[PDB]
């Protein structure tokens, strides 16, 4: 029942900011640090719902963990065989990611285990990860005809590597298979029909495990040992994207986003904004914890141009399109999104809010068409304001928050309590940049 409110008016948008840590990478560092040899020190950590569940599971399995505190975690790894049986069921809350990845890990252990979730997770099928694990010799049970949680795993099995053609692309199912393969006999291999994120693979390499990425075939050989290290979590590019868009639509904006993760499976938003004529540079590139990072410098030196968005960037920008829709509305000319059939109907929810603000747009079966109100060298308001329903989607809320940079009337966004969970410092950074957002309940 929380809401953001923004007043209209000309605003500045500038500064040097660092957004919160990537949630996937934060999570993987717990997964592998727990079973690695020696201690692992993590910095730039962000504890999301996935981290909390996994953190608790490994604590229940005997792992000593300090933090997180101020983004820092210390993990006293117990080695590949140092996990101890949990006294009761491992509660995963809403973390499907935790359940699917730990399915692979737990199916290789000596001890039995049961994974349970909240009301939402109890509805989600688990047979897409269970099926391949059982081919590896795992003893894993699901509930009912849809194979939903609880997931009951019998330990003491000897796993063997398989060559799996993944029916449906999924970083989670892929990861789960690979994790079981760490204990399996021989090589375990997953071939994915569509490209997915590879944070799991990159983190494994950081912990010293050999993982071959040969096109769409991803594989490893079991029997190795993970080695504790120092992990610097890159800042989340999905979070940075909102300020990239914000800078690109605000006259004379000058924003430097530091230590932004630029994993090639995540950088679609950069490529698209670049193709829209954005003044956006990527400099000071380096690698931290096996992840590539860079400083992003965005300037509102010119007006964005509407384009037919490149389809080859859609998988790489899937979460950032709500933000790009705001950019498109401010762009000069028409924008077209295609091949994004897999978008909560984020397209419909965005279209609804956009239409309220006076933007001509049209949801399509595989994307959306947006009639930009932008004009070159013109920085008059784009949005008329109004009251927005975010449907408790943090990306919808943060997107229309950026619209406050180019509005002629007040904006009120309902259902914003999930934003702080996803992006704790969002309103703080917005204010520091020159975008005042008032929060109320």
């Amino acid at each position: 029942t929380q809401q953001f409110s923004i007043l209209p008016g000309n605003k500045a948008f500038k500064g040097k900011f660092t957004v919160p840590g990537d949630k996937s990478v934060s999570h993987r560092s717990i997964m592998f640090g727990a079973i690695a040899e020696g201690t692992t020190h993590v910095t730039g950590f962000l504890e999301g719902e996935d981290a909390l569940a996994t953190l608790q599971a490994f604590r229940d399995m005997g792992v000593s963990i300090e933090g997180p505190k101020n983004g820092e975690v210390t993990i006293h790894g117990v080695g590949m065989h140092g996990l101890k049986a949990p006294a009761s069921a491992l509660y995963m809350g809403n973390s499907g990611t935790s359940m699917r990845l730990l399915s692979g890990m737990l199916s290789a252990q000596k001890f039995d285990s049961v994974m349970t979730g909240d009301a939402s997770l109890s509805k989600r099928p688990m047979e897409r990860i269970a099926k391949p694990l059982r081919l590896m010799g795992a003893q894993i049970q699901t509930t009912g005809e849809k194979g939903t949680p609880p997931v009951s795993i019998t330990g003491g099995q000897q796993l063997k590597g398989i060559q799996y053609d993944l029916p449906m692309a999924s970083a989670q199912v892929k990861s789960g298979i690979l994790l079981a393969g760490l204990w399996a006999e021989g090589e375990t291999s997953v071939t994915e029909p569509e490209p997915t994120r590879d944070h799991t693979e990159r983190m494994l390499r950081a912990f010293g495990y050999d993982v071959k990425t040969e096109g769409n075939k991803i594989s490893l050989v079991g029997g190795g040992k993970l080695v504790g290290t120092n992990i610097q979590v890159p800042s989340d590019i999905s979070s940075a994207a909102f300020f990239m868009v914000g800078a690109a639509i605000t006259e004379g904006a000058d924003v430097v986003l530091e230590a932004v993760g630029i994993n090639p499976t995540r950088t679609g938003v950069i490529e698209i904004l670049k193709q829209m004529g954005a003044d956006l540079t990527v400099e000071n590139e380096r690698i931290a914890g096996g992840e590539p990072i860079a400083d992003i410098h965005i300037k509102g030196s010119r007006t964005l141009k509407g384009i037919h968005m490149p389809e080859d960037q859609v998988p790489l920008a899937i979460d950032e399109f709500p933000a790009l829709f705001i950019a498109a509305a401010c762009a000069e000319g028409q924008t077209v999104l295609t091949g994004a059939a897999e978008l909560s109907d984020r397209i419909q929810v965005m279209a609804d809010g956009l239409k309220i603000m006076g933007i001509d747009c049209t949801p399509t079966e595989d994307g959306i068409i947006i009639e930009g109100k932008g004009k070159s060298g013109d920085w008059s308001p784009i949005f008329a304001g109004g009251e927005i329903e975010s449907h408790h989607d943090h990306r919808i809320a943060m997107s229309f928050s950026m619209a406050g940079l180019r509005t002629s009337g007040p904006i009120t966004i309902h259902g914003t309590e999930t934003v702080a969970t996803s992006f704790p410092t969002f309103t703080e950074l917005a204010n520091r940049a020159g975008l005042t957002i008032e929060v109320s309940q």
